[PDB]
Formats: structure tokens, C-alpha cells, sequence
């Protein structure tokens, strides 16, 4: 019936676009929505601390007196639902106060309310909470991504510096009980080392860190990065500081150290496309699990588990919160790693196969050559992924190989042996070292078998969109003629378009999302004041409106035109009078996104035309064609940790593949499906894709499509 | 014959575009370039330290920051030994010409090297080499020297971009801080020098700052607190507060910034945070501003070594504000240690002076907005001062109206301020403005008052009507051409009504920088970054997929200013602009240039076009020409930027470029209203050569292009043949 | 100009082209004819054609009605040199720029010195 909605705790960004998903959400479904400022305290308190929220808007709590004010100020309101944003302990208060509506019958015994609302009003008390912190001790948060953002862009900038002199920086990060940030940090920008609260360093880190180090600077490497945890810990968990991290390398090395703590800017800073589509996701969710609740359910928090939205009873998580604390007192430090989930331990593995190399001498070396390649359009952290296949092959005891230029370079046998430093500080590099290109494999079959054939090709790995696909497709038809494509073959989905058919998330897309964000933002700054504007921006994406739609949503566009949902003059006509309208409140400002190719008649040219016209008494208009800096300039932190992760993963198949002539299963796509990352031998993807549109036939994101029009 | 070029000290943003600028002048000129890694230190080890420099090396250099050819401090050149080793080292090169970019001392070692060359003589004395080895490089040792440190020791390399980083710290926290009324004591690198603090404070409209040559006076603790206690009497949910690393008491004491926030917590109870931002601060992507000034004192620098003789002295290449000037080295190092002396024996005040004009005019003005005295501590005129903003939107516009506002009323006035340009003004939309209403503004993009295109000529009596029942005594118009335009048709309608017969100032504030009269605009710095931004983007994809060149059509109308300056910064392949004609054979010319590129290892293109510059070469006629020519060796991709290389909020530059400018034209009109028509009460207060003047609109009539709205003439066509050189 | 002469220049390139070389010396206008080229009446020339080679056709039509088929049943019937002659299609395939779907010789290219000639 009514919905309270607070903060509490809360640090994160992205907060505000959850509070934004919950208020908007909740006035669609019916509901009347309220904001409460102050916290728990703003519930006590009443007054002006609870405002009722329109389309346009968008110590006492522990004492039982302060419970029954609280109790009261929303029976007032006839506020009944309680959606809490926050902390750790923001949500245990919320829950605890649901047990305890009983204070109702407390307030009939006063005078504080007539009897007619106890039994109106006990029993109902619906809790959900959502964690808007960065450090949750209590799957993937709000902020996190942000602040991951600030961190590497910070480490980005630090980089440049560190060739004055050969310097070695020790930059303390976010985390004084998890330690996501900082083993994610270190694999997005490739950190010569990482010390993290849950994992400890074991024994004789110091000297194995110190050599680590000296091997850099035997391979020249210009400079040295260290990620700490704020919480860092020994094996006695007694503190690991960077202050003596920097006398450690400063004595036993004599580097020029320098220590930086980053500190609050990790806090701040715009939030990025993931954060802010996540965030609306969640408010939403919580909304339907507001509706969704009985006496009976308890009170949740609402989560994202492998791209879909989940409830999770709350106990259940600060009883895990408790097991991983008693796991750290007793030392079983393994245990509190485990305890973190897999996501986590696979970071931290791929982490430490890419930091840390054996000797040679200590590497059985198959005797098998293993070809790494880009195909298509340049994205995002395809550097990323050939520094990741590169150095797991080269662990894995193979000769590596790279291919310049896809396959034109291949076809000219643009091959040369790659090695361990050849692929060093690759990883926030972006565009394509190696060179890629769209050109298909076909009318170069001889060309590069023989090639295939001359450098003894074993296996190839592919990192490309839709025309690695196709590719592989031409490799696989073309084995029966050419032997040399007898090989195990996969590809790992990189485009900004996403897609890549058996692909949900492809490399460089999240860097393009961004991009769209951020010239959205920077387009709100400019002629702020100006009003009775819409904008009309076409993005990329070929057919595949993942870019056009994602981007709206995470920009607030009022529209976003793609090719997988028809529109017609009629549709046009309807949101430029929506528009209209739209002007007549104080929010005097419009967004219209295009998918470059969703229309064959209606372009961009031709929507800013119909916009410009039927707005001419009301609004004008601009146009804005982003063109390829959508591309981006450095890959976002979550493009190339995923590069990174995939590529692995991708190559660990082809290590097995050759442990053990092919046929169907031997040439796959490694993608990204609900939670999981499989491998699909293109033959079963042909019945999943669209070839005329080069887009997939079936597109998860397109169930998000209702929320442009909610979330306005 | 052969030049040599090192990076020494601490490392600027734009070094690498020095050290490009240097070495492709030089091999433009005819002559050999030489890398001298690790500073000072490369040219005392020698062998690989020293390596020859070709047009590919430079490459892919200049959108990064620090120096690729490294820094180190070397201690080996501070002996004879070692000197005497660096000066075998370039011999054996036939090295006799230095260009040495970096800080301070860094400097200093070259004129100590500069005139210690005898130790050629020593090691003939010790046959290390043999004569008329003598005799053929001896005082032949050419030196030149470019400030490519943030300290500041003029413009040097590095400071934009420091400031840049500083300035996107600020306003990245101030979205932190909106949990609880937190306070951000802030420390910045300065250990002699204040200007970056200055600079930033001003910049972010810090609530303080602090400096090593302005020191604080007693009791300033109680005066901070008592101006954060009124911000949040005042509800700011926010403080800055700014300090330089070398922050001082008068007793010479050092303020840390642990001391400040301790003072904020014992006085005030306030939550309080400290960051020290380090080398965050030298890190990044050379801003537009860096790069192209880093390109202008490379190549100044390679000039300076030929025109060098023996009589010549060492000298320092500078920027002396828009023009290329040759400083004698010993001078500087002589100013530096007249400043440290100053500070030393405490006169901090002529310290201060010795800073500079620029110095003292960003601290006067920083001081006179950030504190306000109380009203009855200020005179009062009885006169309604008016600010509008007129024309398209431009980042800086509200730092401007911030300015002009306090100012005025620190001067005695009565604000006004009109909305939505000509439009409103002519529809009565004229509201008294306050000192607490523009507070915050200065980070502020586009223009908050409003502004529109709509000259006034068709309401010269609706506004005429609205100036005599608001009683405005002067105006004051932040905005581009069409400002301009206004004030000329204000300054016809004199006649006709008298309520136009007031001084009308006009500061220029546009993204395109067509005002005549003004060598900058606001709005143009943060244009030029977005722009240089995106060809970075594209350039980079460009180089992906290799064998590409990309015609990019950039906004100005007909003034070519951002597709030059940005070309020039982006290191386009070339720049097509109205104001240089350009034919079939030209572009054949460029396409022949990028085919030639295609063979080295270099296959990209970068192409720049003004959107205006040709009626018939269209940016799809130039594509279509680069497509068909380029076939077989290169193929094309064409974008439109669009209006959003215009960019967001405004840059550091810019902001201070708004607020400054704005403050003196209010200057100018509290300075008139102490007193009737004539022709000086009608100005464009713009930037020409190294100074700020006031013009009268009748005397830039003649100075203009009214057909195609640009200055008839434009310095910065002067630096045209730099693209092809730098190309 | 040809409409698909050139994919990148265009009937608007060479009109630019032109009015910026020939600025001080002269002006140019542009003109697409468009579907009026199909005409109106026919000409007596393409009356009589079209009369002529269908009543020769048909003839050809009634022939091989007179006599289940090959590859000489179905043909082109066109004007060689001084003749009327009928061509399987299967002989006119390698006869052919299926890209372009032009003939790969045509007669009346041997006429273009003379455009320069006549001026």
C-alpha cells in the first residue's frame, strides 16, 4: 500500500539510481512511495525526515521508545513496506523491528492509536534490504564496480609516472574485511602483488616477492605495482601495513618506493553503466519482493546471482558474515577464502598463474604450438585476453604464438613467436597490439593452411566477434579439404556490439557502455540550464541494440530505437507527444537513443527531423553520431578482468584438448550463459543465430526492455 | 649537426610531446637527433644510453604522459669525473647541441656543464681522445632549456594537466561527500612554489588554501574556522581546503595537513578527511593545453640550437604568454634563488612579486571571492550592476557570473541578474542576485542564468523599458559573437534611448573562440580536451585495425581554432580549415603523404575538418577523394563529432580563465560607474598578446569578418606549418 | 556521367569538383534526369524494333511449336552486326558480366575517341 524507502550506512554510487528504480517502480505498481532522510533516525524523528516522492522527485532506532516513534510515524503514513539501502548492520534494525510490530499493540495500550489500526496494521511488516556498500562482509554490489573504476583509473595514472626513475608504489586500497577490491584491482592492472585480509601471504613471501620483483627489473620492466588491502594481514593476524611493505622492498632491494593511499576518491566519482543498470535492477526487484511478501516470508535482501535477480533470506547472510569471522579468529584462513565462493578463489588463481612464473626448467614443455589471434573490430581488452592466453599457454609448457592483423596477417604469415614479457603491461591497454581485422578466413584457406603447416600450428585461439565466428564456422567446413584445421580451435566473444551468438557479455562492451555514460553525463553538464532540449545520439552495435538499449537505461534516455523491436511513425508520434508532455513538468529534458541500424527509412537524420518539427512550439532538438571513440580509450576494469578470466579459461580447454583428427566439439565458442561459462561447438550455434543481422536469436536483455519506460 | 635530448628531474604531462616536437623539428631541419636516457645519467654511462632518433621512435608518444626516454637523478654529474664521461660520450656522437627538459637544478647542471666544456682539454691532457677533436667541438657547446617541471620553478609543461588531475580529484569527492558535512583537506605538490595550490584552490572555489609564499596571518586558525562555521551556517554541505606540501608558517614553520584537520575537529567537531593526492598529481594524459605547448617549445627549442653561436648563452625556451621567447638560463637560476632568499630571510611579500603578475592577480582574486566582508563594511553604491549570458551555451559561464557577481557586490553593488539572454531580458526575467546564490558555481557547465542566440535589435524598447523600471546603471555580457553583435546594435541604439547610454563590458565566453578581439575564449579549453580525447580514441582504433585514416569533422563554424589547435594536439595528418583556401592538389598532396605512411610502421591517418572550411570539399567529398586515392593501400572511416566535443563541465583553465577575466570586467565597471556615452563604454574586454585589454566594439568592427563572424585576424594561424612538421 | 560509373565519384563529387577548380572561370548546375528517360511516346526507331524482332521471334515460336527440349529452345534473340540471330543463353553466359549485368564487349565503345574529337 505504501512503501518507506532510507539509507543507512550507505557509501556506494549508484544509490541514488536504486532509490530512483524503488520510488518510480513503486508508483507503476500502484504504490505510494516515501522517502525517509536520516536514516532510521529521519523514521523516528517524523516530520519533514518523511517525504512522499512523486514521478518528478526522482541513536534512537536502538532504544524501544524510539522503535515506538518510529512505528507510529509510519502507521501515520499508512507506510507498511520498508526497503532499507545500506551497510552491514543497516538491515539486522529493519529485521528486528519487523519481529517486534508487536510495539502496535504497545501504542494501543497508550493512546498513541485508535484499535482499528492494530489489526489493519500487524503482521504486514515487509522488509527488504539492498547493500550499498563497497565493503560488504555481508555475488555482485552496488559501488563495487565504481569504485573499481576510481582505483585502476588512479593506478592508470600512477603508471606514467613510475619511468621517472624505476619506482615501485605500494597503494593501499579499500578493504578492511573483504578483499574483492583489491584482488580484482591487481588483476585488472596487473599488480606485481596483492595482499588481501581473507588470504594471508604464506611462507617466505618476503624473499619470494622481493625476487619477483628483481625478475622485473631483469626483464625491464620500468616500474612495480603493489595493491594492499587496507586489512592486510599476516598469518598471525597481526597487520601487514604498506608502510612496511615499502621498508621491506626499500631494504632488501633499495628501490625508490613511494606509498600511496588512495583512499575516499574510492568512494566517490560518477557511477559507472554496470553500477547504474544493476542498481535499477535491484530497486525494482525489491519493489516486487516488497508486493511478493506474506507474514510468513522473511525479510530479504535482494541480490544478483549470475545476471538474474534473487532474494536471500537475511539471516542466512550475516550467519555467513559470522562463519567467516569465526574462520579468521581461528586461523583457518582457507576456509574464509572458500567461504567467499568460487568467483572469488578463481580471481585469485588466475591472479597468481598470471603474476607469478616457474623457471623454465620446471615447466614440463609439450611440444605443441598454440596460436593466438584477433578477429573483427577492434574492443576493448583484447590485450588483456592475449596477455591471459599468452602466459596460461606458456605455463602450461606451450610454444606460444602470435598472429598479427587476423587473418590477413595470417594469410601473409604475419607469425612470430610471443613469450612471458613480450605480453607484460598489456592489460589496461586498448585497441589491438597484435592488429585485427574483419576480413574472414575463406578466400585465404590455402594460404593460411600452409602457413598452419610452415609454424606447426596445434591449436588456435581466437579473440573476436561475430567474425571469429564465422571464421571458425569456414575452418570447420574446410577440414576435410586441409588437414591443418584438424586442430582444436575456440574462440572467446570481444565486440562492443555483443553479438557473439553463446555470448552474454562480450570484451569491450561494458568499455563502449561506459562511453555512452559518460558522453551523456558530459552532455548534461553542457547547456545545463538551457531546457526544452532532446537529444538524439546513435550508437554502434551493428543490428544489436545491446548498446542502444543498456546505454539508455544506464543513461536515463527517454527512448531507445533498436533493431530486435519494430517501430513505426505511429510509435514516433507517440513518444514525441510524451515528450511534449513531458516538458510541462521540471524536468525539461529528453534522450533518444538510436541503434545505428534499427531502421532501414527511419534514421537518425530522419527521427531529429520528426522530433524537430512536432517539438518546434515546445522543444528543439541536437543530433550526435558517437561514432568509433565507443570503442573506448582504456579498457573499463571489468573488460579486462574479463578478457583475462576468459582467455584462461579458453586455454585450459586447449591444454586439455591436446593432452589427449577432429570433428565438432573441437572448434567451439567459450561464452558467458546465465552463471556459467561454456563451451559450444559453432554447429549447435547456427541454430541460434541470425546470420542476415549477424545478432543471436535469442537475447537475455530484451526482458529489460518494460524498465526504459518505468525508470523514464 | 647533431642534437641531443634528455628528460631530467621530475617527470611533466607533455614531456613526451617535448621530446617529439624536438625530435622531428630537428630532422626536419636536416639534422641528427639523439635519445639521452635516464637523464643526466645516460649521458654519463653512454653505449646504449645514448641512441639515434628517427621519425617512428616519437610516434605513439604524445597522448602519454611522463618521459620515454626516462628520468633519474643522476649524482655521477655532479662531479668533474662524471662530466668529463658525458662529455666523451657525446663526442664520440658528434653530439655538441643539448636540449635538457625537465625541472629546476636539472638546468643548472647543463649551464654548469655549458660553461665547464674545458674538460675536453683535460682529456686531451689525458689522451682520452685525440686532437682536432679539440679544436672541432670545443666552445661549440650549444645548451637549450625547457621547464618540464610542475613546480613551477611564465607557462611550463605539465601544470594544465597537473591541475587537471587535482581538479578531477576535487570533483570526484564532492560526490562522496555529500554523506554527512565531511571537510577535504586536501594537500598538493608544492615545496617552493604555491601556484598549483593557487591555481587549484581557485579553480575549485576552495574555502581555503594554503601557500609557501603567502603565509597566513595571526590568528588565521580562528578566522578559517569561523569561514567554515559560516558555510555551514550558510548549509554547505561541503569543504575544501587546499595546501601545498611546502605549506609555511611565518615563522617559517610547516603546516601539515594532519595539523589542519586536527585544528578542524578540536575547534569545529566537524568530519573531517585528509587525502595527500602525490603523484596522482604528475600522472594522467597530457591535457590539449600541454601537449600543444610542450609541441610549440620543442620546436622553439630545435630553432634556438641553430641560431645559436658562441656568443650565444644558454638560454631557457618559454611561452611568456602566447608568443615563443629565448630567457638566458643564468637570469632564471637567478630568480629562483632571489625567490629562496626572500623566503629564507622572510620577505614574503616581495617574494609574492617575484612570483609574478599572473601570481598576485590569481591570489587577489581568489582572496577578494573567497572572503566577505561584512555589509557594513562595504561602502554601498547606490547602482544595479547587470549580468547576462548571451549567445550559445559555453563551459565557464557560471564561473564568470560567480565572479562578476561577488565582485560587484564586494565593490558596493546591487546585483542583477537577467535570464536567458536578450530573450528574457526583453520579457522582464531580472532577478537580484546574491553572494550565496552563485556559490558552487565555478565547476558548473553550461550556463544557469541561461542563454540564448536572439540578438536584441528586435526589443530594443522591451529591454529598453526593462533597464529604466530596473534602474541598471551598467552591463556586463558573458557570451560569444552574437554578444559582440549585441553591444554594437546597443551601442547604435544609444540615440533612440538614453537607457543604453551605460558602460557595457563583454567578457568572451564561446566553445568556437570566433570573438574578435580576444585571443581566448571561455569554453574553447574544455572543447579542445574533449576533442583531443576522442582522436586519441580513434587514433587508437585506427591503429588496431592498421591501414586506416579518419576524416573527422569538427565544430567552430567558420573559425578554424579547434580543428587546428586540436589537430595539432591529437597529432592529426593534417587539418582542413576556411581561413587557409585549400584545393584538389592539396588534398591529392596529403593523400600521396599517407599512402607514403602506409609503408612504415605507422599505418594510421588522422583528418580534420573544419565543418565550414569548403562550400564544395565537403567532409564526404574528402572522404570520398582519400577512399578512392587510397585504394589498395589505406581505406577511410568518416565522423561527425558532433556538438558533444563541446564537453562537460568546464576545464581547470577555463574556469580560471571565467572567473578572472569576469572579475576584471567588473573592475572595469565599478571604475566607470565612479563617476556619459561615447565609444569606451562599449567593450570587449579580450586577451591580446600578453595582456587583458578593454576595446571599444566601433574599433573591432574593422577587425572583423561580419560574413563569416571570425577576427579578420588570428595569431594562431601563425602555427599552421607545425602540423605537417609534427605529421 | 553514368549513375554507377563510380561508387565514389559521384554525380555530386564531380559537380564540387568542378565549381571549385572552375571558381574564377565558371559555374557549374547539376541535373539527375531520372525515370523521364524511359520517355513518353516511343520513338519510331524503338516502335518499329520492338515490332519487328517480336514478329521474327514469334515466328521462331511457331518453328519449333511445328516439330521435351535442349538448350537451343530457349534463346535471346538480338541484333549481331547486320543480323537478327537467336542465341542460347547458355552460350551468353560467359558472354557475360553477371556483376554488373552488362555485356562483356559492347560495339559502341570503339565510338569514344570521337566524344573528344567532336568536342
Amino acid at each position: 500500500s505504501a512503501i518507506g524507502v532510507l539509507t543507512s550506512g550507505g557509501d556506494a554510487q549508484g544509490m541514488n539510481a536504486a532509490v530512483r528504480a524503488v520510488v518510480r517502480m513503486g508508483i507503476y505498481v500502484g504504490a505510494k512511495v516515501y522517502f525517509i532522510y536520516e536514516g532510521y533516525q529521519g523514521m523516528v524523528d517524523g516530520g519533514s525526515n518523511i517525504a512522499e516522492a512523486d514521478w518528478e522527485s526522482v541513536q534512537a532506532f536502538r532504544t524501544r521508545e524510539g522503535r515506538l516513534k518510529a512505528a507510529c510515524n509510519l502507521l501515520q503514513r499508512g507506510i507498511t513496506n520498508l526497503c532499507v539501502i545500506g551497510g552491514d548492520g543497516s538491515l539486522t534494525g529493519a529485521n528486528l523491528f519487523r519481529k517486534e510490530w508487536s510495539g502496535l499493540l504497545e501504542e494501543l495500550a497508550r493512546n498513541g492509536q485508535i484499535d482499528k489500526e492494530a489489526v489493519q496494521k500487524y503482521a504486514y511488516l515487509n522488509v527488504v534490504g539492498m547493500v550499498g556498500s563497497i565493503d560488504n562482509d555481508f555475488d555482485m554490489t552496488i559501488g563495487t564496480d565504481s569504485a573499481l573504476h576510481r582505483i585502476i583509473e588512479v593506478v592508470d595514472a600512477i603508471m606514467t609516472t613510475a619511468q621517472s626513475h624505476q619506482r615501485t608504489f605500494v597503494l593501499e586500497v579499500m578493504g578492511r574485511h573483504c578483499g574483492y577490491l583489491a584482488l580484482v584491482s591487481a588483476l585488472a592492472c596487473g599488480a606485481d602483488w596483492v595482499f588481501l585480509p581473507e588470504s594471508p601471504p604464506e611462507e617466505g613471501w618476503e624473499e619470494q616477492m622481493c625476487v619477483k620483483l628483481s625478475e622485473n627489473r631483469a626483464r625491464k620492466k620500468r616500474l612495480n605495482i603493489i595493491i594492499v588491502a587496507e586489512g592486510a594481514i599476516d598469518t598471525q593476524n597481526k597487520p601487514i601495513t604498506s608502510e612496511k611493505i615499502k621498508e621491506l622492498v626499500v631494504t632488501q632491494l633499495g628501490y625508490d618506493t613511494r606509498v600511496t593511499i588512495l583512499g575516499h576518491v574510492q568512494r566517490g566519482g560518477t557511477p559507472s553503466a554496470f553500477d547504474r543498470i544493476l542498481a535499477s535492477r535491484m530497486g525494482v526487484e525489491a519493489v516486487i519482493a516488497l508486493l511478493e511478501a506474506t507474514p510468513d516470508t522473511p525479510a530479504c535482501v535482494v541480490s544478483l546471482n549470475g545476471n538474474h535477480a534473487v532474494r536471500l533470506p537475511l539471516m542466512e547472510c550475516v550467519q555467513m558474515t559470522q562463519d567467516v569471522q569465526k574462520a579468521m579468529d581461528e586461523r583457518r584462513f582457507q576456509d574464509a577464502v572458500r567461504l567467499r565462493g568460487r568467483s572469488f578463489a578463481g580471481n585469485l588463481n588466475t591472479y597468481k598463474r598470471l603474476a607469478i612464473k616457474l623457471p623454465d626448467d620446471q615447466i614440463p614443455k609439450t611440444n605443441c604450438n598454440v596460436a593466438v589471434i584477433n578477429v573483427g573490430a577492434p574492443a576493448a581488452g583484447m590485450n588483456a585476453a592475449v596477455r591471459s592466453a599468452v602466459r596460461v599457454g606458456i605455463a602450461d609448457g606451450h610454444r606460444m604464438l602470435a598472429i598479427y592483423d587476423g587473418f590477413d596477417g595470417f594469410a601473409k604469415g604475419q607469425i612470430k613467436e610471443i613469450g612471458w614479457t613480450d605480453v607484460g603491461g598489456w592489460t589496461g591497454q586498448g585497441g589491438s597490439i597484435l592488429g585485427t581485422k574483419r576480413v574472414l578466413p575463406g578466400k585465404y584457406l590455402e594460404e593460411i593452411a600452409t602457413q598452419m603447416r610452415t609454424h606447426s600450428i596445434n591449436a588456435l585461439l581466437i579473440i573476436g566477434g561475430f567474425e571469429a565466428y564465422l571464421g571458425l564456422l569456414e575452418l570447420s567446413a574446410a577440414r576435410e579439404k586441409h588437414e591443418e584445421f584438424c586442430v582444436p580451435m575456440v574462440m572467446v566473444p570481444a565486440t562492443v556490439s555483443n553479438n557473439v551468438p553463446g555470448s552474454d557479455f562480450s570484451i569491450g562492451a561494458d568499455t563502449a557502455l561506459n562511453t555512452i555514460t559518460d558522453t551523456c553525463d558530459r552532455i548534461k553538464q553542457s547547456a545545463s540550464g538551457t531546457k526544452r532540449r532532446v537529444f538524439i545520439i546513435e550508437t554502434m552495435g551493428g543490428y544489436c541494440g545491446y548498446l542502444a538499449n543498456m546505454g539508455g537505461l544506464a543513461a536515463g534516455a527517454d527512448a531507445a530505437y533498436i533493431f530486435e523491436e519494430p517501430f513505426d511513425i505511429r510509435d514516433l508520434q507517440s513518444n514525441v507527444e510524451h515528450l511534449t508532455e513531458k516538458m510541462k513538468t521540471t524536468i525539461q529534458r529528453g534522450l533518444v537513443l538510436r541503434n545505428e541500424s534499427c531502421s532501414e527509412n527511419y534514421t537518425t537524420d530522419f527521427i531529429y527531423q520528426l522530433y524537430s518539427e512536432e517539438g518546434k512550439g515546445v522543444f528543439d532538438c541536437r543530433k550526435n553520431v558517437l561514432g568509433h571513440m565507443q570503442q573506448g580509450g582504456a579498457p573499463s576494469p571489468f573488460d579486462r578482468n574479463f578478457g583475462t578470466k576468459i582467455s584462461a579459461r579458453a586455454m585450459e580447454w586447449i591444454t586439455a584438448k591436446l593432452k589427449e583428427f577432429t570433428t565438432d566439439d573441437s572448434i567451439c565458442v567459450l561464452g558467458i550463459s546465465k552463471r556459467n561459462v561454456i563451451f559450444q561447438p559453432v554447429a549447435e550455434l547456427k541454430k541460434q543465430t541470425d546470420f542476415e543481422h549477424r545478432i543471436p536469436k535469442e537475447q537475455w536483455w530484451l526482458k529489460l526492455r518494460p524498465l526504459m519506460k518505468i525508470l523514464a
